[PDB]
């Protein structure tokens, strides 16, 4: 059962519904594709979300790649759409990916826009403006947008619009997430840990499966949609890699969490418990706010429907009178799902790929790839195609054996 019911072509005609020109919250409209309920793809470079990041030229840090022309042509946009779609299908074909994507679709950003306690209202920056067939705009709520990268092509990241006083990614509310991502490039890493974590060694023999990379960003998006991301000011001042220490490199707890495995264990039990309590408190604030709302703002959804949406998102308890409360057992279960079950390391296990063993490494290279052709990459096997030489030993990821699938654009080793 597929996650994306239409195999869109970039040149398919607009219909104002799932193929439309849109604006995000001056810009010109951009052509976008609704691949699933609450999820859109915009095959454009992101010159929109951040005013200080309005062009595509270099300002270069070792791990960066610039090409102002990437993702400018219709064929590239067609391949971007197809590649992103394939990666969603690869994710969804795993039990873990289906779980994550279900959580994402259910994670409607909270209707926290009212400054009148007795009214419940959407936040406008959790919507896009869609051009209808008559040329006028309508507002559509959504959870997730996949967009092309900004100037640095390989700076993938999950970001979102803020609110003037609310901290939407950290107060339980959540916000629509924009993931800067490309399926057209991937990183090289080294198979020996002592090489991978050394900035002076290795050329990047193995290629990361982009499905893992997209999953990583989706995991961030899950955290942010549920308003449980850890403040990026909470960091591990890394003291387990001499090279990290020499450069003072700090890694956010949020990244370590998302990677999972042993990386997540650098967050100690006391800090885990602190965050769990902090976010529990946020879910309690949400239940209280829902209970104060006696009317909805707008005409599109009933108060009782939206209260049900948020009951299902946050797994709230509802008494007969209609009062919500947070069950600490269900909260802990959901919080654990989002933070410990949905991890990069767990995805690696479901995809049966080779991958970096830790976030605390040094990237070796970037490669240009093309995952669209089935002769190159499949939903079911990634690069490691069954019943071929590429099936065994992650040979499909081995850039020296499957060399036709990778062209090295830049070496990072030596530049750190």
């Amino acid at each position: 059962m597929q996650f994306v019911n239409k195999q869109f072509n970039y040149k398919d005609p607009v219909n104002g519904v799932d193929i439309a020109y849109i604006k995000i919250p001056q810009m010109q409209p951009v052509k976008a594709f609704k691949i699933h309920n609450k999820i859109w793809v915009i095959p454009e470079r992101d010159t929109f979300t951040n005013p200080e990041e309005g062009d595509l030229n270099p300002p270069q840090v070792p791990v960066s790649y610039y090409d102002s022309t990437y993702l400018s042509t219709d064929n590239e946009k067609d391949n971007y759409l197809k590649g992103v779609t394939k990666l969603f299908e690869r994710i969804y074909s795993t039990d873990l990916g289906r779980m994550l994507l279900t959580s994402i679709v259910r994670g409607i950003p909270f209707w926290g826009g009212s400054t009148i306690d007795t009214e419940l209202k959407v936040i406008d920056t959790n919507c896009i403006n869609v051009i209808q067939p008559d040329g006028s705009y309508r507002s559509e709520e959504l959870n997730l947008v996949i967009i092309g990268p900004s100037a640095d092509i390989i700076q993938f990241e999950c970001k979102s619009f803020g609110h003037e006083v609310l901290n939407l990614t950290r107060n339980g509310y959540g916000s629509t997430q924009y993931i800067r991502f490309s399926p057209d490039f991937t990183f090289g890493f080294e198979e020996s840990l002592e090489v991978d974590t050394n900035p002076l060694l290795g050329a990047g023999k193995f290629a990361t499966d982009p499905a893992v990379t997209l999953a990583h960003e989706l995991i961030h998006a899950g955290h942010r949609l549920y308003g449980i991301a850890i403040n990026p000011n909470r960091v591990f001042k890394v003291n387990t890699n001499a090279y990290y220490e020499m450069s003072g490199l700090e890694v956010s707890f949020e990244e370590l969490r998302t990677f999972g495995g042993h990386d997540a264990k650098f967050i100690d039990s006391l800090q885990e418990n602190e965050f769990r309590l902090y976010y529990y408190n946020k879910f309690k604030d949400i239940a209280s706010t829902l209970n104060k709302a006696k009317s909805i703002v707008g005409t599109t959804a009933s108060l009782q429907y939206m209260k049900n949406v948020f009951k299902e998102k946050y797994l709230l308890s509802e008494d007969t009178s209609g009062k919500f409360s947070v069950d600490k057992l269900k909260f802990d279960k959901l919080y654990k799902m989002l933070t410990e079950i949905y991890t990069e390391d767990n995805f690696v296990k479901f995809f049966k790929v080779l991958n970096r063993k830790t976030y605390l490494n040094f990237d070796k290279a970037v490669f240009k790839i093309n995952i669209v052709p089935k002769v190159n990459y499949t939903i079911y096997d990634g690069f490691n195609l069954r019943n071929t030489n590429l099936a065994a030993n992650f040979n499909g990821q081995n850039t020296e054996i499957n060399n036709m699938n990778f062209t090295k654009l830049k070496n990072f080793t030596g530049l750190f």
